[PDB]
């Protein structure tokens, strides 16, 4: 009889009539976002919190897409048995594909994403993610980053689609694939995230939550239009940046967050905050009640925390009760969490779509998959060595990044930071040679050991371990690490053709070796589906991808981007095919 329990109002009067009915603590729950591992199911309904996430690497046991639906369904019951019975909203790290599960689908990495120059493709990609996140019952993804990263070094420029606002803006398209046209539309509707707004991938020297120091002007013609492309294709969700402006923390900035992106752009959706981050507004660690008043009152409408949140709700109460946050600025985040709730069907259809499960991991996605892993390969340098051949003599591999699962996922694989190894199912670069050279005879040895001049070609996979955030800053140097350069020497000096593969996320520092090899392929971090490589190396896909990051002759150079006068080794855009 409630009307907020009526399916068939529209949400806004769903959402006042809720709203009516709650106290200002069932207001504060809302706004609080608690990482699982800080609370369990009951835990989260006696305090009437409003979200729960997964952080990277947060995974129940077992790790499978079943165990994941019964971890949501088991905090959805316990949501729903409150009083009001407002649903939980769960969020999670879906960045290229459902990517801490167990046998999901690995997709490329934003960066070889945007060098696939297809915004249908990565359209596609989102709406296959939406459909394996759905499965597990989660609503909600921290994805896409439209960040644009215009310093090398940033440990997050993999999870750029480029270093051109065009770049970014074109593939929010992953935006429509995630939600839909309208959120909540389908069951496998689920929330996109724009993040990190703004200024992540400008900040100097390429440093992880570092210092963005340019103008209005600069901000907002390179990093501001991929948060307006996204919120015009209806993004639910915009994630705020640890990173600051001109000196001024983001999640304290209540112009860029109030003024310019609820006001100026119009955003009605739900502003999220990163991760325990305002607790760094001072440099400290916790959160002070100085930093719960400062963030809130910058226009932030859920509080994204790895514990404390019985803290967290104290101290906001306590600055509604003295007025210094207004009555009306909490009102303003329900309002906005709520009606995303609403919208996402949560208060009609709260539980895990299990009738999606078969979809995870399966085979249409990986072929999705593969395709965009062969779209995103950019062929930088051939004599003529590619395509090799399916003649049937034999062929060498080597590299760190040949047969290696996880180096060839990168970070948000499986864990946080990523690890190498055989960590979720798919094929890797290795096998794929295998199979696609498949009446050939293939030796592998990871460090070059054993090839000969009796070898047709030899292919060395060489680039990055996996990284995720700030553990991958390389304020020191992005030239090959030892063992890639040793292995390539090793294999140059048989005197056997040599086609170098970079696994990598993002350029590398190789002009002073590149002239050495006779063929250079950038594959990025491609993820699971590792045969998509052998496709191009083998001539099934001409390779199609172009650089969407200029390409440095010297780290002396970074930042390096389009039309700052810079010589690039090869500029943006560029990208060889068969001829
Ligand atoms: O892109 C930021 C991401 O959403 C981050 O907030 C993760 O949730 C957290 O780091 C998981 O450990
Ligand atoms: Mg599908
Ligand atoms: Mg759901
Ligand atoms: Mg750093
Ligand atoms: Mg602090
Ligand atoms: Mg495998
Ligand atoms: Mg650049």
């Amino acid at each position: 009889r409630p009307a907020y329990r009526d399916p068939r109002l529209p949400v806004p009067d769903r959402v006042d009539d809720l709203m009516a009915r709650m106290s200002l603590d069932d207001k504060l729950g809302q706004m609080v976002q608690v990482e699982r591992k800080a609370a369990g199911p009951q835990a989260v309904a006696d305090h009437r919190i409003g979200s729960v996430l997964s952080g990277g690497g947060s995974a129940p046991e077992p790790n499978t897409p079943q165990a994941w639906a019964d971890m949501y369904d088991s905090y959805q019951r316990a949501a729903l048995s409150t009083p009001l019975g407002i649903p939980l909203i769960y969020g999670v790290d879906a960045v290229h594909g459902h990517n801490n599960v167990h046998g999901a689908t690995i997709y490329p990495h934003n960066i070889g994403l945007g060098a696939t120059g297809n915004p249908d493709l990565v359209q596609r990609i989102g709406a296959a993610t939406a459909e394996e996140v759905a499965a597990t019952g989660i609503d909600w993804s921290f994805a896409p980053c439209v960040c644009v990263a215009r310093d090398d070094r940033w440990g997050r420029t993999y999870e750029s689609f480029g270093e051109k606002s065009e770049n970014a803006s074109a593939m929010t398209s992953a935006v429509t694939g995630l939600q839909g046209e309208a959120l909540g539309a389908t069951p496998s509707s689920v929330m996109a995230t724009a993040k990190h707004y703004v200024g992540d991938g400008g900040t100097t020297g390429g440093d992880d939550q570092g210092n963005t120091e340019i103008s209005e002007q600069e901000l907002r013609e390179i990093h501001l239009p991929p948060f307006r492309e996204a919120i015009a294709r209806g993004v639910g969700s915009v994630m705020v940046s640890y990173s600051s402006w001109n000196g001024e923390k983001l999640h304290a900035s209540t112009y860029l967050v109030n003024d310019v992106l609820k006001g100026e752009l119009g955003f009605t959706g739900l502003v999220v905050s990163d991760y325990d981050a305002i607790d760094k507004l001072d440099g400290q660690e916790d959160f002070t009640p100085d930093e719960v008043r400062a963030s809130v009152n910058a226009g932030i409408d859920m509080f994204m925390m790895s514990s404390r949140h019985e803290k967290f709700i104290d101290y906001l109460r306590a600055e509604v009760e003295a007025g210094r946050v207004p009555a009306e600025r909490i009102d303003d985040a329900n309002r906005r969490i709520l009606t995303k709730k609403f919208e996402l069907g949560l208060f009609e259809r709260p539980f895990a779509q299990r009738d999606l499960l078969p979809t995870v991991g399966s085979a249409e996605h990986r072929e999705l998959a593969r395709q965009a892993v062969r779209e995103s390969q950019v062929l930088l340098r051939n004599d003529g060595v590619l395509p090799l051949a399916k003649d049937g003599g034999k062929l060498f591999v080597a590299g760190k990044n040949a047969d290696d699962i996880g180096n060839q996922s990168g970070g948000w694989t499986i864990s946080w930071q990523g690890s190498s190894g055989d960590i979720t199912e798919g094929t890797t670069i290795l096998e794929g040679i295998r199979a696609a050279a498949s009446g050939s005879e293939v030796t592998y040895d990871r460090h070059g050991n054993g090839v000969d001049g009796s070898y047709r070609a030899a292919i060395a996979v060489v680039g990055e371990t996996p990284y995720a955030e700030f553990e991958g800053d390389r304020p020191g140097g992005l030239g090959l690490d030892e063992e890639d350069r040793a292995t390539i020497a090793k294999l140059r000096a048989s005197g056997v053709p040599v086609v170098v593969v970079t696994v990598s996320g993002r350029p590398l520092d190789i002009a002073g070796e590149v002239d050495g090899w006779n063929a250079l392929l950038a594959s990025w971090l491609p993820g699971s589906e590792g045969q998509g490589v052998a496709d191009v190396l083998f001539g099934d896909h001409n390779p199609t991808g172009k650089l969407p990051m200029t390409w440095m002759r010297s780290f002396d150079q970074l930042p390096i981007n389009d039309g700052d006068g810079q010589d690039p080794l090869f500029p943006h855009g560029f990208g060889l095919s068969y001829g």
